[PDB]
């Protein structure tokens, strides 16, 4: 009977119902976004309020709503009208990126500039892009997506081989017109093809890979219980799913003993942004939220078996919502499996005559989603030893361009005319700490080097320090590497057997943050992305790093907003948030499907166990 | 017929007869060192001379002898006496470590050291150490090991549980006399026992886990010919192994259509330091070359089937010499085997409606080694994409001492009265670099923020840099993780289809690099720790970055001393030198048995070839 069950169909129906009943759903209405809503902290002893926020666009152009329902009570709590031009445009509609190809077919002006590069409108595809906020006033308050056209010289052609630079058309998809369209000059078009399962391209196929086959004779060492609740060696954890982070991980805690520790509380990718570094007039604003804009939960891959998940997998098939309030599965949406991790921990001692092998493996949770030419997969990861680790990886097809005569600073060349525009996938990962406990406190940990003299008379010593973060004001911190700086989140209340702190290590691969001049639109809007970590007060509206609304909104929203009310973090109820990414100046072999490239974090143990918690592990 | 095959029984046999006949192996001589040459440049045309080095310890006192022998031919080819004051001690025997304790044992300064402390002499084991340089003057042109003492409670008890601190023991290994008993005041010695495989520690053990079954049905994708020639997924090396350096990869080439494309020439783990931070006079010495001073090679584990390594597993079983010139066998010494790497390209495209997925996998070679407490392994991966990649594996026991009353800035407490001092392992890899040939060429790229203005007027530009080393005195490199620093090397005659030179970029970890005081001992001796990467021009005898003898030898040797040249290493055979690291401030989860910790580097191909190299992959 968990609170932190996902979301049935059931439910979502009955969240429509309770909107039709109450005048909130009508014919013009769509659902822009619909999740359930964590219960809120106390919730002991009890008993549940399952919520739902939903926020509803209008078609005929009025203002759209947010709404909270208790599907328990069968009522509306709240609903309120949203002023977008104030607080940023709702999430793109899935039926809204369709418009603006079909729209721009019939303009005047993108015809002649078509023509003008002897282009036939039925064979150019159009991008739909998020549009974020630049210098273009008939653009507040208004929902505009921004086009950029790729040719298909069949329909079964890659387009994105095809670019038509100097090119872009900005569109209002509600009043259905075409704003703009702007013509810098002609560029040559690519003409290779980049098609990846075409034999003349490919080649004959490869006849070496023999199969490695990977079973469970006895079936997973995990169980699911509840739909969603996994529990795997000592660990125990509710797997979310939500239309906007995607997987998220609820009560991730650690069987220690007969005692059930908690570790976190909450565990997602609250945002991810990827930035062009580009000065074209064509690409200078892109900036896709994934996430915020777009809500990459919704278009998760359906995962396919001995193919995208291998070993011995069990499947969740996580709910949302269309457009109209009716639900929708993602059909083996998520995956988890476990796998073997190489060795653990070994030893073979010369004066005990004992040898001693352990095998390690790993919980694994993943989901893949799909965005254009982008495809991303999101791992969540546990091990033996109390590591958890996340991490995305990157491929689909890169963005391209028209590569310039004459080179660029800001563009790599893939094939003869073909460019791709230097840019950053920068992740926030929103983790939400329970060390032992809510009452947490995070320090930065750098090593310190020591200067030979007095008391290290050899010039061998060196050392470590700690430096407690007490408020917001003094939480917003950035990594230095050559000092293995480090960030521990502990209990000062929970002690170990030793009597110091229990906590957690937090390891990032200090990967450069955004590279944005600082007083540019994209470093104001992705605030988070400029620093490594964050730490703020926990509060239910903190939710993500850009704020709840980012389609076309301005700064005056999320982190900084959010770390300005200086609130006490010295033993209170905290959240880190780690910003890491790529920075992805494209070669020659991402073309012309890209091989996956990596990038994440992890949190080890730091004196949160009284020894090693796996010698009880058995050999073999 | 391969030049490059490992070394047989019957060669070391007949190098051993060589010896004999010559009057260079009589009863008072033993082999601190014996190993293949390999191959001299240019070497085409002309058939081999397998070439043998070796290095003769004289037992009586004798100075030593340096030798190369041919056994093509069955002769010496050159026979030289060493001054070991000048160029350093010849690595530790095996046979030299035992005499340690025997010889403490009937010493008095030993023994009233060890009634001070209420000590059974019989129980208490001496770990015998690498001695390095110092202010000890009888120690120059002597052969010292030093002493740290363990108690084992009984002859199954882990000894690291309980060091005996505030005492020190210097022994000369040749002369067999005790040098120097430094006792610097009782320590209280740890209590607990960390015996982690007695039930009282570790509890009952699981039962949770079920098996993963990992097969190959139709056997394993790779051949293996002529002993070590491997040939894998268009990937082309030979494995061989080193007494000193372990498992050492050859020729590492691509086959990219018809063409057989070099990529490193030779890969090696060069060196490896683990220099200690505790300023305590009793451990600020404590200096392990693991690979200069004992030659880890030697003490490679044998990997036992379905536990170390897992799946199809192909071994090879290397052959050494012992002390007197027979081979030694070292069984199942190397495992090789292909494993699954997940997703390795992925893109679902609307447009043209094609999904499509392709699995990743890589080669796996690995050995694991065993010195004292701590074990490390040592893996080598091949990717279908290109990238190569190493990783080393930590794991043992942690050297331990007593934990200050009133703590420490240098020691972590693991236990009551445990100490464990703060300490790093540092790697130098040295990659002979042959990027589509010799002619090569290293620079350094880094990641340019630029200026919001003219030609950037929304500020989202960014850009990257290229530096190219041109000489040896340019090319001691130090990270900037920040900046997302790297190094290309490429070959400036060889080019892509769209103009540009081929290359492999190198990726670290950014790791911080050696602590130690640059004025100390540890960052003379150990000059390569103190910074990321250095390049040099190509030379025969510049094998390691410490010299080729590290036991007891100061600077003026390694790397330091080849760059000093000033070489031109712009378009010519060149070797890079990457030194990567791990810092260890242990944790409580470190004891009584360290699970694994890793660290190491990759390179992935960067414009090296024409497209996409794994576009001829099959589906599943
Ligand atoms: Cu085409
Ligand atoms: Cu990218
Ligand atoms: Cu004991
Ligand atoms: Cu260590
Ligand atoms: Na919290
Ligand atoms: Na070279």
């Amino acid at each position: 009977a968990s609170p932190f069950r996902l979301a049935s169909a059931g439910e979502i129906s009955e969240v429509q119902g309770i909107l039709r009943t109450a005048g909130l759903l009508g014919p013009e209405k769509r659902i822009a976004y619909l999740g359930v809503l964590d219960p809120a902290r106390g919730a002991g002893s009890e008993a549940e309020d399952r919520r739902f926020r939903v926020f509803i666009h209008d078609v005929s152009g009025a203002r759209p709503q947010e709404v909270t329902v208790s599907v328990t009570n069968g009522t509306v709590i709240s609903a309120v009208e949203l002023d977008t031009a104030a607080t940023g445009e709702l999430p793109v509609l899935e039926e809204e990126f369709e418009v603006v190809e079909q729209l721009l077919a019939t303009d005047e002006r993108w015809l002649k500039a078509l023509a003008a590069r002897n282009l036939d409108v039925s064979k150019v595809r159009v991008a739909p892009l998020s549009a974020g906020v630049f210098e273009y006033a008939e653009e507040r308050g208004r929902r505009i997506l921004r086009g950029l056209a790729f040719v298909q010289d069949f329909p079964e052609d890659s387009a994105w081989a095809h670019p038509v630079d100097g090119l872009v058309a900005y569109v209002d998809v509600v009043s259905k017109e075409v704003t703009r369209v702007i013509d810098t000059g002609v560029f040559p078009v690519p003409a290779e093809h980049g098609n990846y399962t075409d034999p003349e391209l490919t080649g004959p196929l490869r006849t070496t890979q023999k199969p490695i086959s990977i079973t469970q004779p006895e079936g997973p060492s995990f169980t699911v219980t509840g739909g969603n609740h996994i529990e795997w060696e000592k660990w125990s954890l509710d797997v979310g799913f939500d239309v906007r982070e995607g997987v998220v991980l609820h009560n991730i805690a650690f069987r220690d003993g007969d005692r059930l520790r908690p570790i976190i509380n909450r565990a997602s990718i609250a945002e991810m942004v990827v930035p062009y570094g580009d000065p074209s007039p064509i690409r200078s604003w892109q900036n896709y939220f994934d996430t915020g804009e777009y809500l990459v939960g919704q278009y998760a891959n359906s995962l396919e078996l001995g193919c995208d998940c291998l070993g011995d997998i069990t499947y969740l098939s996580p709910v949302i919502s269309d457009a109209f309030g009716n639900p929708r599965e993602i059909r083996n949406g998520i995956c988890m499996h476990e796998e073997d991790w190489g060795i653990l921990a070994k030893h073979s001692d010369l004066w005990s005559g004992i040898n001693y092998t352990r095998r390690n493996r790993r919980m694994v949770i993943s989901f893949f989603t799909t965005i254009g030419n982008y495809d991303y997969g999101f791992y969540w990861y546990l091990y033996l030893d109390g590591t958890i680790e996340f991490e995305a990886k990157a491929t689909g097809v890169v963005f391209t361009s028209a590569f310039p005569e004459g080179g660029s600073d800001n563009i790599s060349q893939l094939a003869p005319g073909l460019g791709a525009p230097f840019h950053q996938h920068i992740f926030s990962a929103r983790l939400d700490m329970a060390i032992d406990g809510f009452t947490n406190r995070v320090e930065e940990e750098d090593v310190v080097r020591q200067t030979m003299g007095p008391g290290n008379e050899r010039g061998n010593a060196f050392s470590r320090k700690r430096t407690v973060l007490t408020r917001e004001s003094e939480a917003v911190r950035e990594a230095d590497a050559r000092t293995g700086r480090t960030w521990i989140i502990s209990n000062p209340e929970s002690k170990n057997r030793l009597n110091e702190p229990v906590g957690y290590k937090l390891h990032a691969h200090n990967q450069p943050t955004l590279l944005a001049d600082p007083g540019s639109s994209i470093a104001r809007r992705a605030a988070f992305a400029t620093k490594d970590l964050w730490v703020t007060r926990y509060a239910d509206d903190e939710r993500y790093p850009t704020g709840d609304f980012v389609n076309q909104h301005s700064g005056g929203a999320g982190l900084p907003s959010y770390i300005a009310q200086d609130r006490d973090i010295d033993g209170q109820d905290i959240v880190v948030w780690h910003t890491f990414g790529l920075t992805h100046f494209p070669r020659v072999e991402d073309w012309p499907i890209m091989p996956v490239d990596t990038v994440g974090f992890k949190l080890r143990p730091e004196g949160f166990f009284d020894r090693s918690p796996v010698l009880d592990v058995p050999a073999n």
